[PDB]
């Protein structure tokens, strides 16, 4: 099933939510991504910092409209207040315009990812400027600087309110928005967020937030809808989506793609794969035995190490969905994916693509072969031949023939097949002969 590997998308994620990354960098990542047949370019821009701004960012809520100028100065500040990168704050809309189409241009899509209600730093400290109270959760007296409290209309509204101003957007150049929805609070509840927001269902009276889960459940379901309603298929992290395979208190937007990252681990039990499916949710396998966090670059240095990263690429395929319990899983791509926890750490161009390239080299199968060389060869041929003898000539068109004649959906496995071709009209252009 060739033609079913190479349908499946093929996804590099890079968090330019913590960091800052500029257009001339992203453009060299899309480059890369193309050229090892890849799809689409996951760019998170919301995912603690914010680095994204819109020309017009007035946000209506809360009985009121917050005007533009004070929206920007205060994400922009906001940011800072998480991480003030002395290579820049935001990506401005006529860069990311421009980076759509520069990535379209080249068969890349761009996902964008603006993350809520955790990883959202940044939209929080904004809305304290903006004089919205209290918006952070707490968990018997520790503030999260990551997290929402569900509870807070105001805040809540805010925040939606600002995830529709970006979806419309990204409305018509984009096929799917990440909601993100990962690992609410998971600073003030040491990762324990999702059994916290649980807990008083099961164990009422003890001070754990009333209908926490439910909420969420609301929470998700209201943002699916405004992503929908601008054309957008919604994407989510998946470890809060049926979190302790409890489908008790509502169920999850079946529209809602999920990125699967984690099977979970010790205490933090999440849904498995199979449920997810048979739930009829969409999966993009995200495995984490594919993590690079920046400036972690070689074996002992953390968790998702390069080398780490690049084992987990070796020995864990494409196929290889987190938690399926044995059952087949079908995924619509695979996604591997560069954060910036440190975002001090210094990017690595060459490291990032060392992870790109293997995970191409890894599923080759999967991945879209390189054209651009037999493009560019073709390109070099002398257009007029009549001063070179007729058996010259006759190699020359048959090479270029050869060429014209490959199949155009080749794998990265099928590279050689396109290669061999290049040399052998290279050799006959080569050997054309005067007459
Ligand atoms: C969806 C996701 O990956 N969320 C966070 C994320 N969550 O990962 C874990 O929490 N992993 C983990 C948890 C317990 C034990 C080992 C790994 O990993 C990335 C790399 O650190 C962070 O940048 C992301 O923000």
């Amino acid at each position: 099933s060739h033609n079913e590997k190479l349908a499946k998308k093929k996804i590099v994620s890079i968090d330019a939510g913590r960091k800052y990354f500029s257009p001339e960098q992203l453009k060299e990542i899309i480059d890369k991504a193309k050229h090892y047949g890849y799809t689409d370019l996951h760019l998170l821009v919301g995912n603690d910092g914010l680095r994204f701004m819109l020309d017009d960012m007035s946000i209506t809520a809360n009985g009121k409209t917050y005007a533009s100028d004070d929206v920007k100065r205060a994400i922009e500040k906001g940011t800072n207040d998480y991480y003030n990168d002395p290579n820049g704050n935001h990506l401005t809309e006529s860069q990311m315009t421009d980076l759509i189409n520069y990535a379209k241009d080249k068969g890349i899509g761009l996902i964008p990812t603006v993350n809520s209600p955790g990883h959202m730093d940044a939209i929080l400290n904004a809305m304290k400027e903006l004089g919205i109270q209290n918006p952070n959760f707490s968990y018997f007296g520790k503030k999260s600087a990551r997290t929402v409290d569900l509870d807070n209309e105001q805040a809540v509204a805010f925040t939606k309110a600002l995830i529709d101003k970006y979806a419309a957007y990204f409305a018509k150049k984009t096929e799917i928005f990440n909601i993100g929805l990962d690992e609410y609070a998971n600073d003030a509840t040491d990762a324990k967020g999702w059994s916290v927001l649980q807990a008083d269902k099961y164990y009422p009276n003890e001070g754990y937030p009333v209908k926490g889960y439910e909420k969420f459940i609301a929470y998700a379901n209201d943002l699916a809808r405004i992503v929908k309603s601008h054309g957008l298929k919604p994407m989510a992290f998946n470890d809060g989506i049926y979190y302790n395979s409890d489908t008790s208190f509502g169920s999850f937007d079946k529209d809602i793609i999920v990125s699967m990252w984690t099977g979970g681990w010790g205490g933090y039990d999440v849904a498995s794969s199979k449920l997810l499916a048979e739930k009829g949710h969409q999966i993009l396998n995200t495995n984490d035995a594919w993590y690079y966090v920046l400036g972690r670059n070689a074996d002992g240095q953390g968790w998702y190490n390069l080398d780490q990263g690049l084992n987990g690429i070796k020995n864990t395929p494409i196929t290889s969905v987190p938690k399926t319990e044995g059952a087949d899983i079908p995924i619509i791509g695979g996604m591997v994916a560069a954060w910036a926890d440190t975002p001090s750490a210094r990017y690595s161009p060459s490291r990032l693509f060392k992870l790109m390239r293997h995970f191409a080299n890894a599923n080759a199968e999967y991945f879209a072969a390189d054209y651009e060389s037999a493009e560019q060869a073709l390109n070099e041929v002398p257009k007029d031949l009549n001063r070179y003898t007729a058996e010259s000539v006759t190699a020359v068109k048959e090479a270029e023939k050869a060429i014209r004649s490959l199949d155009s959906n080749l794998s990265r496995a099928q590279q050689d097949t396109i290669d061999q071709a290049i040399a052998k009209l290279q050799e006959t252009v080569n050997n054309l002969t005067l007459t």
